[PDB]
């Protein structure tokens, strides 16, 4: 509308969005001004995993609102307990850190890591290296955006912060042959989201673990976008029936609701945290803790996570039936999927637009499909249809 | 209530808080569980300049729960706009950049001066500086953990952020002795929260800024505690009647309701950022910046800047009457005042708990005093009278 105008002349440039304008979203489904209706297949690059303002997580908002919605951290919330615990419960991990954007919980990596390396493993001062992987995303703060292999997302932002090695992804020997003893972790995802859901070998995440178990090595998995029954499982890496030494969480953690994150990892690890080490002003807020306590209610309670599998599970098998040449593979887990083309894949996005399906390219070559996982089997086969008559 | 046994469990100890535990909270006033009443003097750290739950800000959280939450930023919001617009009006500044947390937009700021000093004013690559003062908070992620001066922020966090120089606050000749023509940007707090509420020499921010642009030098401020009236003033900039190369805002923007900061420059400032360069998942969401305009609108609407800087001035007058050689200084602007002592200050915090009032220490022998800039009056004679009958 005139939104855009607006946008274009008070904002920065760092982002180039789509011409369009979403007023209201509810569940899988999205509306314009004008009244268009879209069926999000991006999930908010999966943060709406329980479908846009789900009413048990929007009635805890506004709940925690009538309220308090602000300690400091000087004070405690009578939510925190709770969602520690819930937390704590879920990931099987004896304390969680709180933060409120991924980035954050993924910086939050960085120093937990390096500090264990040094007072715990003993690691040569300052001589800490962080194992990360080739296309991967942990966020765009100075620590995170270090670990990047994208040119484009480091260039010109000054000297970088040191200490880290970037090997390929789902290879093994890549990380054997890295690792030195001044190793301190092995950070990455257990699917690569933007590098274009990209799945390791299987059972890469129970060898990779292994070998940093051996190596006196953190496994740290960032399930940020793949964690909380996005790729079938409550955690991706269950997959491979793998407990990492550390999970990072976020995104889907709040519902799409409030931005709030985490690591949760065993007291040999986070312990290395004394009062006044770590932190932020938002982190662990009452508002937040609520939020995200009803978040993880809707997942479990509404199965999501086995809706995720199933349906999941169908819709690529359907899918694969599409005969091209085109396609070069349709791969995903759960309703975590990726269709890779011999072209580009942009053309096609806004073929799928037109019809009313909203997705965005990651990599050119790969759609992504990642709707909610609240959305009906008839939805489902609806969107099935209208992706068959763009791709066929 | 014994929910401290419950954070305890499962827990990191980045942080350890008071004994007690806030269920409620309104305006200046927050509650336990078993009833007891307290009265706010820290504003979580300067957060709910607006009170805690102003009616009209989770007001907004409400209508824009209603619509939609989270749009990712690959689409457009009808929020942002109307946002930006009111933030550049407000900054008088051309384009403005959101994100989430303090800290965030404190990277941001780095990325930003870097870039603009490489692209810009053409320094040598990867070899681009930034000055920042002793004793400075900037934030807890990599990139700002690595601006600090104290050591203890920053032990066994492996090799820090290159590009950084530390001179002494409030020194304008220390400053001019640190540029070098690879120097990038300036960032300093107006005022130094963290530090003790010291305030620099009355103009040397008018001065420090002509340095600046005489060098071709980034100004930044900031004003992520100071800004939104906490001083008395919009900015604390105004001050010294000095407009900043770039400001840098938060806490308050989004009235301790929802996480929300930005970064605010010219074109030819953040111009510098093209699409994809840089970015985050819930910065600039709908609901954030419903919000945010809330939180800006009560600032305005309710005159808090001013109220803000003649309760101000009053109470600093009347704690100037407290006769006690313990007091080395009371020192402020507006409602954010710091009182000195030779003493450790933990002591008296503890007395005011227990009087009903809530804050807490920094630099040791600083009591923050930083209520509400919606305390009434009569509520304002009351805590002085409680603060006089510890202090004196």
């Amino acid at each position: 509308k005139d939104i855009i105008e607006l946008t274009d002349t008070y904002g920065a440039n760092n982002y180039h969005p789509l011409p369009i304008v979403i007023s209201k979203a509810e569940g899988v489904w999205v509306e314009d001004p004008e009244g268009n209706r879209y069926m999000d297949l991006l999930s908010a690059y999966s943060a709406v995993n329980q479908g846009h303002r789900h009413p048990k997580i929007i009635n805890a908002l506004i709940d925690q609102a009538n309220r308090v919605t602000l300690t400091s951290r000087a004070f405690h919330s009578d939510q925190l307990g709770p969602w520690y615990e819930k937390v704590a419960k879920l990931t099987n991990k004896e304390m969680v850190l709180p933060m409120n954007t991924g980035a954050e919980a993924v910086e939050t990596a960085i120093k937990t890591a390096r500090r264990w390396a040094y007072d715990v493993k003993k690691v040569e001062a300052n001589r800490a290296e962080i194992i990360v992987c080739e296309d991967n995303f942990h966020g765009r703060t100075m620590g995170a955006v270090s670990m990047s292999s994208n040119e484009e997302y480091k260039r010109g932002f000054g000297p970088m912060l040191p200490g880290i090695i970037v090997i390929p992804y789902g290879d093994l020997e890549a990380l054997k042959a890295a690792i030195t003893p001044n190793t301190a972790a092995f950070i990455l995802e257990p699917i690569q989201g933007e590098a274009g859901i990209n799945i390791p070998p299987a059972g890469f995440l129970k060898e990779a673990l292994e070998v940093c178990k051996k190596e006196n090595v953190l496994f740290v998995a960032d399930e940020i976008q793949t964690g909380l029954g996005r790729t079938g499982k409550v955690f991706a890496c269950d997959w491979d029936n793998v407990t990492p030494d550390m999970y990072i969480l976020g995104k889907a953690l709040g519902g799409g609701v409030f931005p709030i994150s985490c690591a949760a990892a065993n007291r040999d690890i986070l312990g290395v945290f004394e009062p006044g080490s770590h932190g932020s002003t938002f982190g662990g807020n009452p508002l937040a803790c609520a939020v995200s306590i009803a978040a993880l209610e809707v997942l479990e309670e509404e199965k999501l996570t086995e809706r995720s599998l199933q349906l999941g599970e169908k819709l690529v098998g359907q899918l694969k039936e599409i005969d091209n040449p085109m396609i070069t593979e349709v791969r995903g887990k759960g309703l975590f999927i990726g269709i890779e083309l011999n072209e580009p894949a942009r053309p096609y996005c806004e073929q799928l637009k037109a019809a009313g399906l909203l997705c965005k390219e990651t990599h050119e070559n790969v759609i992504r499909i990642a709707p909610p996982l609240v959305i009906s089997e008839e939805d489902l086969e609806w969107a099935f249809q209208k992706i068959k008559a763009v791709l066929s």
